[PDB]
């Protein structure tokens, strides 16, 4: 019964996950005057030509667009990874104002919402496998400002009263995952965890310097969701993000100088 509520929040949550006061948690706040450049970082390379989105499901926490991952279909490698990581799923954090909404903060900004597109290592053969590992997946994060509409991003907006409430999914196919990414790939990157139960250390987070600009529609349709299920007292999908938590023995690096 964990969520984001008054009595169930995130501050709640080491209760039943005690790891969530662990040596690797995230979000973390990216501090841009002490993370440093790393020349032996790659490129990332995005490779999502040949994804095969499925699904769009309510989950009651967010919503996630799932793929086939049964195949290298679409893996992201490069960066700071070793080896080839498969996209599963994306997902979306994001407030009720648009001043507020992402997990991790840059010099302490918040920004609207923010995209999670995660990856499992193919090493460990599952998803549920590599998260037991301290290199299962792998999780690019971009930043959501309120601006511009991102067309990219429509065929999600326009599912979502389809999937108003927990439990409910829609046939999500041929959905472009490319569509949401910026221009740059350039990124800073850490070691940390899931940033929801069971909080898992397993992550290479690889966040985004150049965020995507949404409008406000777009938002607002996401503002519309609900955590409930059908028939259950109404309550809006709204402020579904982790704050920042301690960076501990940890170094941000940055792709770029
Ligand atoms: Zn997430």
């Amino acid at each position: 019964h964990w969520g984001y509520g008054k009595h169930n929040g995130p501050e709640h949550w080491h209760k039943d996950f005690p790891i969530a006061k662990g040596e690797r948690q995230s979000p973390v706040d990216i501090d841009t005057h002490t993370a440093k450049y790393d020349p032996s970082l790659k490129p990332l390379s995005v490779s999502y030509d040949q994804a095969t989105s499925l699904r769009i499901l309510n989950n009651g926490h967010a919503f996630n667009v799932e793929f086939d991952d049964s195949q290298d279909k679409a893996v992201l490698k490069g960066g700071p990874l070793d080896g080839t990581y498969r996209l599963i799923q994306f997902h979306f954090h994001w407030g009720s104002l648009d001043g507020q909404g992402s997990e991790h903060t840059v010099d302490k900004k918040k920004y609207a919402a923010e995209l999670h597109l995660v990856h499992w290592n193919t090493k460990y053969g599952d998803f549920g496998k590599a998260v037991q590992q301290p290199d299962g997946l792998a999780v690019l994060g971009i930043f959501l400002k309120v601006g511009s509409a991102k067309p990219g991003l429509q065929k999600v907006v326009d599912v979502l009263d389809s999937i108003k409430t927990k439990g409910k999914s829609a046939d999500f196919t041929n959905f472009d995952p490319r569509g949401l990414l910026p221009e740059s790939l350039d990124y800073w990157t850490y070691p940390g965890s899931l940033t929801t139960p069971p909080l898992l250390e397993c992550v290479t987070w690889i966040v985004l310097k150049e965020p995507i600009s949404v409008s406000s529609e777009q938002v607002l349709k996401f503002r519309k969701l609900n955590f409930n299920g059908e028939g259950e007292p109404e309550e809006l999908m709204v402020d579904n993000w982790r704050p920042a938590q301690p960076l501990k023995n940890r170094q941000i690096k940055a792709s770029f100088k």
